[PDB]
Order: structure tokens, then C-alpha cells, then sequence
């Protein structure tokens, strides 16, 4: 389940973190809008660009905390605040975070693992919940 999908992401983070984040910006090609750097780059590129791999790998550590802090896929109400509060997310709306769930969620489903892909879409859901009620548009 959700708990020991985080062991396994984390397991082999930086490969996890580079996979899902480029299915996002695939799936959701206008989110490069919030990442000028990032156009006209194929994956293998991205992924040697040290911006990319240091961001990735930071959203995906915190991604991990802020699940790990979680009961039963609703994050704390603190981390949802420090989300919104973050001078990098001045731009951003709850729609970035659902888009990047939903790639999550798509990723998973289309692996050949046990990922418990119901309960990260559920994660996703709340975290949305929460980064509104903690003040993001
Ligand atoms: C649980 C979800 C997310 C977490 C935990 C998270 C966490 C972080 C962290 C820790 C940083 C600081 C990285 C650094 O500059 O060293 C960061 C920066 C940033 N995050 Fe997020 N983030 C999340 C979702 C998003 C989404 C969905 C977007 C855009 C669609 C986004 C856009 C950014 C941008 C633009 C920056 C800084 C500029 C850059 O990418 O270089 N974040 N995020
Ligand atoms: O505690 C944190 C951070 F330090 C950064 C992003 C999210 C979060 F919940």
C-alpha cells in the first residue's frame, strides 16, 4: 500500500523522481510554461541539465516527507502551508499540483509494479484540499 509504495520510490529516488516529473511535462506540455529552461529539450537531455536533476529529485524528497507525514493519504495541514508559503510557488495554482497527481497516478498504473495507485490519486485529491484551504488559487 501506500506506506511501503513510499519505501520503493524512495529506494530508487532519483530514477522515480526524473520519471514521473518528464511524464508530467509530456502529459502536460503547457506546464513548461513554469519551466522556460526546459523547452525544446528531449528526456535524455533534461535529465543531464543540473537544474532539472537537482529540482527534480527536491520536489520528490519533500513529495516523500509530505506522504510519509500523511494518515491515511490527508497531509498535514503544516506541510500544506509551507507548500503555499514557498517564494518558488509564487505563480502556481492548486491545477499544477492535480496535474502532477494525476501524472503520478498514470505512471503508476502503467508500471509493471504494485503501486497502491488509488491511494496516491486519493493523496492527490486531499493535497489539493489542502494547499486551498492553506491559501493557494
Ligand atoms: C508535492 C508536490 C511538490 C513539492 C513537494 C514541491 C517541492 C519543491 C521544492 C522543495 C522546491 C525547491 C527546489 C529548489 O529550488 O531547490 C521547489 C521548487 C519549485 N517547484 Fe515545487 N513542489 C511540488 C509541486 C510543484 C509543481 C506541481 C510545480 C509546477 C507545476 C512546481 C514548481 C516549482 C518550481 C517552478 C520551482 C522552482 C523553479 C525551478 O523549477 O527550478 N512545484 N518545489
Ligand atoms: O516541509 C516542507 C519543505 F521544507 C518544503 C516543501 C514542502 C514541505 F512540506
Amino acid at each position: 500500500g501506500f506506506k511501503q509504495d513510499i519505501a520503493t520510490l524512495r529506494g530508487d529516488l532519483r530514477t522515480y523522481a526524473q520519471d514521473i516529473f518528464l511524464a508530467f511535462l509530456n502529459k502536460y506540455p503547457d506546464e513548461k510554461r513554469n519551466f522556460k529552461n526546459y523547452v525544446g529539450k528531449s528526456d535524455q537531455e533534461l535529465k543531464s541539465m543540473a537544474k532539472f536533476g537537482d529540482h527534480t529529485e527536491k520536489v520528490f524528497n519533500l513529495m516523500m516527507e509530505v506522504a510519509d507525514r500523511a494518515t491515511d493519504c490527508v497531509p498535514l495541514a503544516s506541510d500544506a502551508s509551507t507548500l503555499v508559503q514557498m517564494k518558488q510557488h509564487s505563480g502556481l495554482t492548486t491545477g499544477n499540483f492535480e496535474k502532477l497527481f494525476v501524472a503520478l497516478v498514470e505512471y503508476m498504473r502503467a508500471s509493471g509494479q504494485s503501486f497502491d495507485s488509488q491511494s496516491w490519486d486519493r493523496f492527490g485529491k486531499n493535497l489539493v484540499s489542502a494547499l486551498s484551504s492553506a491559501g493557494m488559487k
